[PDB]
């Protein structure tokens, strides 16, 4: 009737190929994609079979019982189109079975045309000022806005106001969840954001747990209460993953802006400081910043972690444990492989968790005195170990370095001067930086990951996820090993996104050369998975506990 | 009818929103993933008004009339979709009129959700071993293929065959009809390699021009008569642009290679010998490498471009150009903008074409030599031309660098010495290096720009092009300037594709802060379209030729 009008016209402004064809391949209907892609018209394709008009195929018998049995509508799968005459298309296939009621009549396949994506300049310019996860601007887009809301001449009568919006329990979420519900969270704290502001403010996601926002010709007063109401708007998200909820809060860093005298930089910084000075007077508040308040607070904060890691390091109250890495790949020879961590015990004798002095050990630059003494412990416990004749050598000692000893033009002195001391062969050695650390400083790490591996030591880029940034980001860095963030892991078998994300790691890691490694690998059947799927190495409670290391 | 049952299950098929609603905006129907989107089922939606269940806007009155008359399904249109409780959705809109015949009884909408763009895993997995445009493998997967095709232990019987095919008019086709002519004859050579090719072979674009061949467990003599099969087949093409015939050849280069005892790295460098070999001896053959042949010729090479280029120097048949960039802004007042070309004389006076000396030069190692004389003979003639107290004074003197120059750690200290000789201020000059140069070593690059724009020079990215590749490498490179690629602007008022990668490129290019150039501005038309657009710089015919500059 006139319903083949409406549905001709609706799947002519579709894109992607459209065909839909009999149980024995009989072609009934291509849209003029689908038209285009197979080199065949549907006055002349109706009727026929599939199979002899063209062929759908892996990369160099039939695909039809696949989908009316095994592989559906869900996950799209890679093929080529081949032409049976001008070679192929490469495509994206989804394809599901057509049904009267019970009876199974035939299938539909909707097809993308992996060439075409290079076209999509609307979706391009989207990506590059946008967060792909939360759909808000990104920091480029940010930073661009905040610049402009300092430089305007016009709509610059007052003052504008600056936020940074930790969630304090991202890390929380994402490690004993996953992936996905770390995912979820940001996207629901997003919309209650985007719900608490209006038309003219700018909200960003400025990287893993932080969002910024930009209140533009905002009185000062005002700015604090809209802060307030949005930290306790947060409080009041009730965030659940498979029944199980969260309490969820911000710490909030506020800086008033004046266009004409704050620069884009110092904006930036003092939303920072701020943000950090609300996380250490408790975490589920808002720290409005004050030149004399803050950098008092800051100076206090610096005095106090010199004091503390310095008389840490005298005390003999860090160690180091170890927590093994396993090859999953049959016949295995290698020497056992480990993964070094650091603790460090308070005055009574209790362990102190890592967000407990880390992020102040980075805040105020004691990153490269906790590496140096890390390193050197290392290599002395190796020594002693060495003593035992019967001890199982170790064949791979994992090191985890900080940003700031990335950028450090003495560490390779040092380090040189630890080989003469300890005798430890280099390629023993594997250094780590997680690929946040590397992307903050990408030159440096380009030259302090090829002045080592030119010593003999090996390399790792950690906490890794795919994506074509972080795939051309590996271009770069000449790592050996690839180790995929545990919170992929963690839901993978729950999870048909984080599974296919580990594949996709797997995969592209082996392509650029890389050795892949698995961390949070918490039962058998996560490393059988792993195993499956081809990943070399793991790590986890189903391989090993960290244990006491040094002495 | 049935036709409504098969409709529906095709349309739910489809990951997109669709939306189908009457000149009013009544809403006639929904797909699931629409309703996911609007947060409205069809049962509650149907009938109702678009714009009272949810919004479509653009970014913080009616859609309909500008669907019915303006805008069509072509280009993707950024929108929010407002769903005025759970607060929005970013998507890409293709829209299109709904006919019986004669009469538009409605509208088609087609809405892409931003955001399930990072869910992508098999386009992600195939974008990073394939190449956008072609569809075939990339650098990366060939070199893997490459890789284990010579280490591998299982189905290594034989010899592999390695070539590298360059096509000879790509620049010409690019530079004279634009980049979207450039593009079509690359999938014409593409479709020709793998008509000619069989299952088991590895075809992959390289880059630019460049395809590379494996052909394995190939006897000698046949992988040699293939390689000339596949040329002689390229010279058979009839490529055309607007009825406009390209006469097209490829330069091959050859290398047969044993697995266990042939390399990577000496298996490409070998092939890219062969090629350019090919490339010395005519443009249009085959070049199979062999060791004593090709060394000896490429050490006959060294030799004469070494005499070559030194005696260009020495008997000053070298020389510079100007060709001047103006602003495209309004109420401009920043004095001559310049560009640097070299030029070389032959013995007898005539003009030497720069594909006759530089890529011999750039082979050679021969260009640190000639941006030395470049730079120096530019300062020279700077100061020459100020004894006029009548010259134009110039603001900016851009002058190209090439690879050798950014890797060399010397120049800052020849530089040094010209300033101080010739007495230029640093901020009247403006380096430039081409986005491919920058890639090819990028801590280098990223080292070189931060150590010159301390000195208070300026720095350019040449040769741009609008990606996410592109655009993340643009946030690591310092630049102060963004030169859009000339291929793109040559055509853009004929090709959509071309006009919106200047926008995007634009845009982006804008947001970090970076100021843009459009190059090959030959009409004035073209100019009052990029004045449209915002491109704050113009070069080409249309502004002013290359006139002489040194003396």
């Amino acid at each position: 009737d006139a319903e083949r009008e409406r549905a001709q016209i609706t799947l002519a402004s579709i894109g992607d190929g459209v065909i839909t064809a009999d149980t024995q391949g009989g072609i009934s209907y291509l849209n003029p994609a689908a038209e285009q892609m197979t080199n065949w018209t549907l006055d002349k394709a109706r009727g026929l079979p599939l199979a002899s008009l063209f062929r759908i195929v892996d990369e160099s018998l039939l695909i039809e019982q696949i989908l009316s049995g095994e592989i559906d509508g869900g996950r799209e799968h890679s093929k080529l189109v081949l032409r049976h005459d001008g070679s192929s298309v490469p495509v994206t296939l989804v394809g599901a079975p057509i049904h009267r009621g019970a009876e199974i009549t035939g299938v539909v396949l909707v097809l993308h045309d992996m060439t075409r994506e290079r076209q999509y300049m609307a979706r391009l310019s989207w990506q590059a000022t946008h967060d792909a996860l939360t759909g808000l601007t990104n920091r480029r887009e940010f930073e661009y806005r905040l610049q402009i809301a300092l430089e305007r001449l016009e709509r610059n009568s007052g003052r504008h106001a600056l936020m940074f919006l930790d969630l304090d329990q991202f890390k929380l979420v994402n490690d004993t969840c996953g992936h996905a519900a770390g995912d979820e969270l940001l996207r629901q704290v997003c919309t209650l954001l985007q719900q608490g502001l209006r038309e003219g403010d700018t909200l960003a996601r400025l990287g893993g747990d932080e969002f910024g926002i930009l209140l533009e010709n905002c009185p000062a007063e005002k700015a604090v209460e809209i802060a307030d109401h949005l930290r306790k708007t947060i409080q009041d998200l009730h965030f659940t993953w498979s029944g199980q909820p969260f309490n969820c809060t911000v710490s909030v860093g506020l800086v008033h802006l004046l266009p004409g005298i704050s620069t884009l930089e110092e904006a930036l910084r003092s939303a920072d400081m701020a943000c950090y000075m609300a996380k250490e007077k408790g975490r589920n508040r808002v720290q409005v910043f004050h030149q004399d308040d803050v950098e008092l607070s800051m100076r206090f904060g610096e005095m106090t972690w010199v004091q503390r890691i310095h008389l840490a390091l005298e005390e003999d109250r860090f160690s180091l444990y170890a927590q093994p890495i396993v090859p999953l790949g049959e016949g295995a020879e290698e020497g056992l492989h480990v993964e070094l961590l650091l603790r460090l015990r308070d005055e009574g004798g209790r362990l102190v968790p890592p967000l407990s002095f880390i992020p102040a050990a980075e805040r105020y630059g004691l990153m490269t005195l906790i590496d140096r003494w890390v390193v050197e412990n290392a290599f002395r416990t190796l020594v002693e170990r060495a003593q035992d004749p019967r001890a199982e050598p170790i064949g791979t000692c994992a090191i985890n370095l900080s940003g700031a000893t990335i950028g450090d033009e003495s560490f390779l002195q040092f380090l040189t001067e630890l080989f003469a001391r300890y005798r430890i062969p280099p390629q023993t050695i594997c250094f780590e930086v997680t690929e946040t650390v590397a992307v903050a400083n990408l030159a440096s790490a380009i030259r302090f990951i090829n002045e080592l591996k030119d010593t003999g030591c090996r390399f790792s880029l950690d906490d890794f996820c795919a994506g074509m940034s972080s795939f051309i980001y590996l271009k770069h860095l000449p790592v050996d090993y690839l180790k995929i963030d545990g919170s992929f892991v963690k839901d993978m078998l729950e999870d048909p996104i984080d599974r296919a994300m580990v594949q996709v790691i797997n995969h592209i890691g082996h392509v650029m050369g890389k050795r892949t490694i698995a961390e949070f690998v918490e039962t058998v059947e996560v490393m059988e998975a792993l195993r499956e799927i081809g990943i070399d190495y793991a790590q986890g409670l189903a391989i090993g506990a960290p244990l006491p290391f040094s002495r």
